[PDB]
């Protein structure tokens, strides 16, 4: 139906395109690193998680994202380490963020 | 140095993005996936092989990939079921290919 492009019931991925001060790289790089330690230590539904750092633009992260349902990412999106590790994250970025969703074929 | 951008020495995160006809979407996803189970199945030093769907261009699909190293890429690209399934997927597509190669941050 029209609507299916709200709720995929598979896998889910993500790229999020993150803009970071360059002179503020290592601070960002060492929060999202320990955050990403805590997303693959605690969440079984989180199959990929993975920081990557743009050849061409400065500053510029993606985030490779792999989700095992829309339940494990909507619970990735409210713990408490996420929402301090973006509170910590948010004063080293340049520019909004970027995030695509997409839907995982298997 | 400033030659840094052409060997990352980590691992290697890729985003592949593929234009495929809308109308041989099925035949391209058939094929797709037959190539990425050989890979997983194959190759040691890929850590991450998914294909994901666009949810808003008709008959765009993103890959994500990782490799272990640039050895680990340079192998998957090389392999004759790689070769060959590029030769069955080519007539499938609707436009080039947009591959961006990302260093990945551990």
């Amino acid at each position: 139906h029209h609507h299916e492009n709200l709720y995929f019931q598979g896998m889910i991925g993500v790229v999020a395109t993150l803009k970071v001060q360059p002179a503020k790289a290592a601070e960002f790089e060492k929060v999202f690193l320990d955050l990403a330690a805590k997303v693959k230590a605690n969440e079984p539904g989180c199959l990929v998680y993975q920081l990557t750092r743009s050849k061409t633009e400065e500053g510029v992260y993606k985030v490779l994202e792999l989700y095992a349902s829309m339940d494990a990412l909507k619970h990735h999106g409210g713990t408490d380490y996420f929402k301090a590790a973006g509170a910590a994250m948010g004063p080293t970025m340049a520019g909004a963020p970027v995030i695509e969703y997409l839907d995982a074929v298997e």
